[PDB]
């Protein structure tokens, strides 16, 4: 299945550390975020999305449309221009953000009951699994 409406709890979170530090965030707001459960709101229709990004700690949305490239400043994460899109492949939905960091991006896909994603920058890979709530 495509569709990755809801709002997803998250389970489980393996090196988002790692992830943070190759996007350069500094020691203190990795220190705290590290520690954080977080939650992922979806709200798609055809090719819309609007995804939001919370914690106690941020609290950072994006829209997009599938198929369309879209230039993109990263906000609080870490301040830097790229250009961003999302497609499918199969039933994952992958984003690439091309600029200064090689291998930029998210994917996630439906398996079994919940979403799993992964959140890629440079040689680092951060895996998490989350619940529809
Ligand atoms: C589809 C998944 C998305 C858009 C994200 C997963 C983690 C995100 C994120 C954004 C910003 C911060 O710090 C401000 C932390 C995590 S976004």
């Amino acid at each position: 299945t495509r569709d990755q409406n809801g709002t997803w709890e998250m389970e489980s979170n393996e090196n988002f550390e790692g992830w943070m530090k190759a996007l350069d965030i500094d020691f203190a707001t990795r220190k705290i975020a590290v520690r954080l459960t977080q939650t992922l709101v979806i709200d798609q229709d055809g090719d819309n999305f609007k995804t939001k990004s919370t914690s106690t700690f941020w609290n950072y949305d994006v829209d997009f449309t599938v198929g369309v490239e879209f230039d993109e400043y990263t906000k609080s994460l870490d301040n830097r221009h790229v250009k961003a899109l999302v497609t499918w492949e199969g039933d994952v939905l992958v984003c690439v953000q091309k600029g200064e960091k090689e291998n930029r991006g998210w994917k996630k896909w439906i398996e079994g009951d919940k979403l799993y994603e992964e959140l890629t920058c440079g040689d680092q890979v951060c895996r998490q699994v989350f619940k529809k709530k």
